């Protein structure tokens, strides 16, 4: 609420991350190297960005996406398609959804509904390289999944503010080279801290 | 030019990951830390961004900032005030610029004029704790008066693609904790490289 602005802006922040390798680049530069092929990236314009829950947080990461040029679709099962029509994002069913993304960000409260929605199933179901970012509720993205899924070049890369347990006890994401993460700073502003 | 938009786009990149740390934040998570506190950052919205250099990046840096609420203001010698107007950002003299800017980016050729446009000088008209890109070339910014800048903590942070030796021989930027960094990125997509 205060708080929408600070994790809409972290997305989008954790968007481009993923598109440069903009910290994995900083790492290779702070231990003395100069990899230019290595980090080789990504331009946003045309690329599409699915956004999974289309409340405050979700339209405002819409909004500023679009400024990059990128085809913002998404599903809500709450939020009316007139609404995000407002906002610049078409409303598609789910399994529509997968196969057109070249970025999924989730922006959902965890139910058991939305528990997994990133699982097996549903990376198989994705465009082969697809970017994937979680700031919102730990579990969203089944952990295991996007293992595998990173594994095989599925996923090409995530950014997670969130995990399933906080801190996580099993490294194996983290520790991956295509995963940026932070220790859950979605509302870890000066801003959003004084309402 | 084709790689306008893959400059532009890295460059705003950069401006998030200074508000948010989010390489620090990452390098701390892979070192098995959980550091919530230490890596507080700043809301972009309602946040001064100065724009050095008003031809095509700065341009297409400009409106993607404007979408995130960040005030644009700026300085070119050839562009008109109402043609800056007409793209959202506010002219005004060098001197005026300094003191009301959170966030500087530099899109100058490198000219006698433009080395060392940031230098011990301009630092002290900057805000305290201002944060800077370069995305553009290396020495716009004076990279000793930058270093001795985020030693007293006048600048809060920095973000460099390019240097003035490539790859650099001096590291002390780099290796500083507020300093983010990449190998000359900036024209590094898969997009840019087909014309
Ligand atoms: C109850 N609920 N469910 C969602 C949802 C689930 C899956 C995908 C997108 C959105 C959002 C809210 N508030
Ligand atoms: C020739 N020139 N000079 C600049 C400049 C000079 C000082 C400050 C900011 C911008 C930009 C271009 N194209």
């Amino acid at each position: 609420n205060g708080n929408s602005l600070s994790a809409a802006e972290l997305t989008c922040g954790m968007i481009m991350c993923l598109a440069r390798q903009i910290p994995q680049a900083t790492a290779s530069m702070k231990d003395g190297k100069w990899e230019r092929k290595k980090f080789m990236g990504t331009e946003l314009n045309g690329k599409t960005l699915g956004i999974l829950g289309l409340g405050r947080i979700g339209r405002e990461v819409a909004t500023r996406m679009q400024s990059f040029g990128m085809k913002t679709i998404g599903y809500d099962p709450i939020i009316s398609p007139e609404v995000s029509a407002s906002f610049g994002v078409q409303q598609l069913p789910l399994e529509e959804i997968w196969p057109l993304c070249d970025f999924i960000t989730v922006h959902t409260p965890l139910l058991p509904s939305t528990t997994g929605l990133l699982n097996d199933n549903t990376f198989a179901q994705c465009k082969k390289g697809v970017r994937v970012v979680n700031c919102a509720r730990g579990g969203i993205v089944d952990e295991g999944a996007l293992l595998r899924a990173l594994q095989s070049g599925q996923c090409a890369g995530a950014a997670l503010d969130v995990f399933t347990e906080e801190p996580p006890r099993d490294r194996a994401l983290v520790d991956h080279e295509n995963v940026i993460s932070c220790p859950h700073l979605g509302a870890s502003t000066k801003e959003a801290q004084s309402r």
